[PDB]
């Protein structure tokens, strides 16, 4: 099981999940500029969409899209409780949150990382994004995690998306519930070890 | 089971799926401008995020996010084959496509429907979007549907997202594989009947 990643990218989410499940895996750094693996192979041949994360299964199959990857992983180790059982109501609310984070938050960052974005539009984009974290902050005021009382794959995803905030000058320091939650998630051995292995920390 | 929708919106996807599964449901039109149901109730009390689709379950629970809604629906009628069984490999590739459509295509339209978007940025956004459909078109050249040989919930979603193309002057007429696929999907009784019931056709 190999994970194609780029340090500090959205591939940190499946990286955290891989450690939290205790599965046997290997990672391979991808260079998003040249689209080449650290071993010199063409990454477009692996994933035509040219992005990370990408999970290579032991049988050879390739899986793209982070939300699909973390569900496949968590489903392999039911006993970890990183996702609810299939067909359970709690599972659909998790899927619901994974989609909210992928389309509203994750994709909300995109224009802030693009060079072709009008400097006059940046303020507008940043505000749309903060309104998203404000919603998340309100939710974290009556519960310990985004989907409930325990740590799930959606939490791994949110910690990852929160990390970028400083790099694009998005202020989230007024969101104390979110700030306390981030601090907690960061002291988890499996999360901390993921950051170390990637060169952050 | 009630579906909160707006004619021709992204809520057409779960609408098509509800008919394809043959479940007992009702629909209620939402006014996105005033955020009020057609029965005069405050929609923000139902869905704080203020968007459609929204599915009200018989037990009272509320489900948001289209990708979560269509999975919950299809999972209720395994025999229809609108999604693969949970934990099956085919299921994760479907989840993978549902995420691609939600974050890369669906969210890719967003700036084209916003009034606060610089007219100079529109060309850039449109091109990013077409590159997405070009990828989808290539895929449809060696298979009948987006995820395989049969009709799944991801197909209901793509037909829905393709419908908007003309309204934002996005040309997809050079994508013959996509054009033939759309024509096929449209002649399905359950899809056709969804369009009629919504005022399109
Ligand atoms: S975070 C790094 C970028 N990945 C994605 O945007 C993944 C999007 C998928 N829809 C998903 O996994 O959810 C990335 O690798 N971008 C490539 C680049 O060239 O910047
Ligand atoms: S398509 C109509 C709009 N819905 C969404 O954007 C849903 C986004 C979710 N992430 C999802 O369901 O996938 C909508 O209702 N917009 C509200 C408005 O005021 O325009």
């Amino acid at each position: 099981m190999k994970l194609y990643y780029t340090p500090g990218s959205c591939s940190l989410s499946p990286h955290i999940v891989l450690r939290e499940t205790g599965l046997d895996f290997s990672i391979e750094r991808i260079d998003l500029r040249t689209k080449k693996t650290e071993s010199g192979k063409d990454f477009l041949a692996i994933n035509p969409k040219g992005q990370v994360p990408v999970l290579q299964l032991d049988n050879g199959d390739i899986l793209t899209e982070g939300v699909a990857i973390v569900q496949y992983l968590a489903d392999l180790k039911p006993d970890r409780n990183l996702i609810a059982p299939p067909k359970a109501l709690e599972r659909y609310h998790q899927i619901e949150w994974l989609n909210f984070l992928a389309s509203e938050v994750h994709k909300g960052y995109s224009p802030l990382f693009s060079s072709d974005t009008p400097e006059s539009y940046l303020p507008v984009v940043k505000n749309k994004l903060k309104s998203k974290f404000v919603y998340i902050n309100d939710v974290l005021s009556k519960q310990k995690c985004v989907c409930g009382d325990h740590f799930t794959v959606a939490d791994a995803y949110l910690f990852t998306l929160s990390q970028w905030a400083p790099h694009v000058a998005l202020d989230l320091t007024d969101l104390s519930h979110l700030q306390d939650y981030l601090a907690r998630i960061a002291q988890r051995p499996n999360v901390h070890s993921a950051l170390v292995t990637e060169g952050l920390i």
